[PDB]
């Protein structure tokens, strides 16, 4: 199971970890991907998860987009977790760098409530441009299911823990 996590609330846990390495170790039922609406897994968490699947996540995602069209910002889809998890929940948080609406971050986190337990990154953090402290606050105030947050950057992990209200 999940180990070495710091408990933030009744249902939110956090660890300084590479989510790919965490997924390979725990083999969770659900790993959350920081997806974009096109499921183009180029960089950040998406690029790293996709590379760990030997591009199988991207091939599967391109078939999903060909059939269904793009996701909405704030939306999600459930696809295979390949060698990382039973399922991958591709969640689209708003990308501030692309001028997307930051109020959609709460809608993005609501997707986590459809899964009892998840391994996840902070939505809209990193290359998505949002304030990670604000993302963690929205996470704790929105997600009611068991979420295990993997924060890649040590300095950010330390700041998130020390500033947590
Ligand atoms: O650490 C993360 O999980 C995401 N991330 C990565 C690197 C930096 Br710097 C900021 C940030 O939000």
């Amino acid at each position: 199971s999940f180990s070495g996590y710091l408990k933030l609330t009744d249902n939110v846990y956090i660890k300084n970890a590479d989510i790919v390495e965490e997924a390979k170790k725990v083999k969770p039922t659900v790993v959350v991907n920081a997806a974009n609406v096109y499921l183009k897994h180029g960089g950040g968490v998406a690029g790293a998860l996709n590379k760990a699947t030997n591009n199988a996540m991207q091939v599967e995602s391109d078939d999903y987009i060909a059939t269904n069209g793009p996701l909405k910002v704030g939306g999600s889809c459930v696809l295979s977790g390949h060698n990382l998890a039973k399922h991958c929940l591709h969640v689209v948080g708003p990308n501030v760098n692309k001028g997307e609406d930051i109020q959609l971050l709460k809608s993005a986190y609501e997707n986590f409530n459809q899964h009892e337990v998840l391994l996840a990154p902070l939505l809209s953090a990193g290359i998505f441009g949002a304030d990670p402290i604000h993302s963690l606050r929205v996470c704790v105030d929105t997600v009611r299911t068991n979420v295990y947050l993997a924060v890649f950057d040590k300095n950010l992990y330390d700041k998130l823990v020390s500033s947590f209200l």
